[PDB]
């Protein structure tokens, strides 16, 4: 028995990255459909192609519009049946270097807004079908390991992985009574298009980089590794585990310097 | 010797509750003047006279306007000749319940713009007059027992207080090499106008919604054990503690339902 | 047929002759694992847990998991007899009847579950490391800590410093180990009713209920130790290739400790 | 006032390093009296004589023994009357690495007995004597960076730092109701006889072995550092602050290779 057999999940930014894995591995363990929801529509529309268009949609819908994340839960619920995982894993990080010292407001608002409004919509209306169906159900947000720890840049980015974290612990409290989880996940060394904003591209971007900050070594750092930890607190494997940040990052000793 | 003794400092949010009950008290240990920086400028103004105009002087501030921050900190140094703490320590707490199931996004829009953007903006714009003026400095924000846990409620305070604690280690890291340290204080039970719009408004409603959930007993709470802690982080008797949330809650098991 | 996320791996489990290692010593096989030792100072109860789970794949040695040198004779007769160690799951425990309130706090007591939970902590994290090291295949180490290894108790104080050093072991062991791809975590339970949890009155699914459950947020989900155990199955494979240093918590989400 | 005026204080490894400057520190903020109990005697005395007699006394004490700590607290308060502050400052540090895959189980169980064990019967033994005279109090463990964090060595040292934290936070919970608080202080980068036995004996030292991995530059670590976080944590400055860790370590980034 395959460990989402029968389940339906929405990937918030399933377009790309980690969350086109997700919903790759989601469909591989059974899930009945996953519907990516992503602003690239492009993009998205090729990832559910590629998973087969009976068990994958692609909806457009920009995560921080509280109204177009409502519609898409309601098209999703209404389409395959239920709702049992979100996965809201959409995220922003911009190419300025954003320290503390010259952090530039506007590019902190942007990051905000997709990363922690995005955050809380997608948890308030993922809950609120959820809670609708009866059936309880598994949200995770993905964080990163800059969630719990600070960082020498990136300053915006540390502060919303940081909010993911109280929504996360929040949220989990607020909603074990309807037998609905809430964890994280953290990654850190996987180079997708995000990463590339801060020069990392390549898996030797990431060996040069961000490995010898990194404790575990002999083990390539993926998207599907991202994936794993995603499918297990979806699934009943994690049926008691709750409020929790599940990192995914080979033991970080401190984050990366200037 | 006092223990801000001749230190310039900034206090946001210090009109009232928390942030008053600090400039009283960094007055009280030495400052040689204490800007209050606020929104409510009628009753600023008024705790600046009551203070006394030669220590404290009130500025009209936005925290999360970086143009009115950074004019508010040039006045400060440019009429005191210095810039020794900056308590980033305005907020803002919303009177709905703000679960996240019935989250009201505009609403979680403020508390997110007042705690974490100008959190953010007087963390920037201190340590950018900090660096210029190479004397080292201490920045410190107020987080909140919420900072480090989730609640039944107030979902978006929660984020907002998660968030300066990410600012504070990263400032903390960023700002070290200049001798400047970030830090934050984390109350709990002090009944002030912000607490209010959560049911707080005397220290009976302490007593008997809060208390339970903290283990410290027969010792009242009040804004001035807050306020020591921040002149304690402020001052040279914490000269090697930065990256720290320091709480002053009395031991909180877990947030009050 | 379960996906055989542990297949071909060769396990020991300490205290597996009840309880949660029992539950993951049989979940553990169930999932493809080539063999699991059971090690436990409880002879007869392991002897029939390792029958019941089958022979040829389940062996029981006794062990005292404080005795350095008998966790390392039974290392070496599970590699010699199995060809390799995997995954080691350093799970026994104890915890006193007695209060164990700081100020009433019973040092000789103290001593015993400091010894279990903390010296067989690092005999099990040394010895499984060393033969990890030598075979040069990686592998997990997993220790049980618990709810109580993140937080402070109203009681079982010795309990808790015990649980809290363990979460220090896990991560020391974590940056020393990564090097040679090995992975070291935690799982942290809270409750299963089990004859550990009977030193402090939680006997029945229904104590766990009436006196746990106040104080855990997830409902409707009855707590078990094959949970437990899952938790354990996804950090010893693949599934957590790239998870290391970490407290994975099995606890419905734990708001605080309960009183006294 | 001076914040520990009239007060009593036991600082436990008092003879030696952040022990000592903590007993200096206290009597300069008007302690009644400090006790030393050490196992270095004449060590011990010497630093007592240094302080001052009138103020300072040592006691021959292995923290690890609960009767001597028992007959220590009791010659402590019949002599001075009361106990108002107990520092649990004595610790040890094994020379060898006690890496994990070479950890010497003997070594360890050293590390653990002082470490963990005094620490248990340090705070049973100060807890006992400040329920009994009712006047509330503060206890004090000296934890270290290594307490919340791990290590790539020193193993049992980090183990027996993160005991403390448990002990710590169970501690302040069970002891609020009687008005006890209950914390810790986290150095780093003092170099004591303890530090020397992982090779840090000289500033030099410090800089170039510790001080890479702290953010804090241009403030020299110093034991009298702690000594102030000790204090603040021993008095009213903090009359509301419990179950929590005080790092004085410069915000460390991960421990030392
Ligand atoms: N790659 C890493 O190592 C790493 C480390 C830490 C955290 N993360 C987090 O992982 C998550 C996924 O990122 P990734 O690295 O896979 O990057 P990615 O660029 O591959 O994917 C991010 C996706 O999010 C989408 N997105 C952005 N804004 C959106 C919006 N407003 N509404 C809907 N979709 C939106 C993008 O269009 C894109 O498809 C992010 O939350 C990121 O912060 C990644
Ligand atoms: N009272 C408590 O127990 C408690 C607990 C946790 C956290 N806090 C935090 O303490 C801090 C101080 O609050 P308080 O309880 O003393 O309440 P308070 O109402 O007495 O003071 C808050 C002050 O912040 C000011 N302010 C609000 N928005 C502002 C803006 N945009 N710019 C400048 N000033 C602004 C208000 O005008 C007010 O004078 C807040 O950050 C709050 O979140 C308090
Ligand atoms: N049950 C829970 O809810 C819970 C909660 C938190 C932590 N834990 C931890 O889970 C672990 C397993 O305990 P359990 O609850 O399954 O209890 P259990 O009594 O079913 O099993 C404990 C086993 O450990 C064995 N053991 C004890 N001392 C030993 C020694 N010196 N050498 C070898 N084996 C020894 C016992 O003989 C027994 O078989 C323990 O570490 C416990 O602290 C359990
Ligand atoms: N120096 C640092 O930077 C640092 C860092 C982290 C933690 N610490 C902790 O600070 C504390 C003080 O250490 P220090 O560096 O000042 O070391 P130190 O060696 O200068 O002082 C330790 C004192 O403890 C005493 N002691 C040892 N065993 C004892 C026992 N059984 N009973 C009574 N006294 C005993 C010693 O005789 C000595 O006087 C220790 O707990 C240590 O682990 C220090
Ligand atoms: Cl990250
Ligand atoms: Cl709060
Ligand atoms: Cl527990
Ligand atoms: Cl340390």
């Amino acid at each position: 028995k395959k460990k989402l057999e029968g389940k339906v999940a929405i990937v918030t930014g399933g377009a790309s990255g980690i969350g086109e894995a997700t919903a790759r591995l989601f469909v591989k363990y059974g899930a009945r459909a996953v519907v990516i929801a992503d602003i690239q529509s492009e993009l998205g529309r090729s990832v559910a192609e590629s998973i087969g268009k009976e068990r994958c949609s692609f909806v457009q819908c920009d995560v921080a519009d509280e109204e177009q994340v409502k519609s898409m839960i309601e098209w999703t619920a209404t389409t395959y049946g239920g709702l049992d995982v979100m996965f809201s894993n959409a995220g922003v990080l911009n190419s300025a270097a954003q320290t503390v010292k010259d952090l530039d407001l506007p590019l902190f608002d942007k990051v905000m807004r997709v990363n922690t409004r995005g955050a809380a919509v997608c948890v308030k209306q993922a809950a609120r079908k959820m809670v609708e169906l009866g059936r309880g159900g598994s949200i995770i947000c993905n964080a990163g390991s800059s969630a719990v720890r600070g960082a020498h840049g990136v300053t915006d980015y540390v502060m919303s992985k940081h909010a993911v974290i109280g929504l996360v612990r929040s949220a989990s409290m607020q909603l074990g009574a309807h037998s609905i989880r809430v964890n994280s996940v953290s990654p850190m060394a996987v180079a997708t298009p995000l990463t590339r904003n801060q020069g990392i591209s390549t898996p030797d971007d990431v060996q040069k980089f961000l490995m010898p900050f990194i404790s575990l070594k002999g083990v390539p750092p993926t998207a599907e590794q991202v994936a794993e930890a995603a499918a297990f607190l979806g699934s009943d494997e994690a049926a008691f585990v709750t409020g929790h940040d599940l990192p995914v990052d080979g033991g970080v000793l401190c984050m990366p310097f200037l």
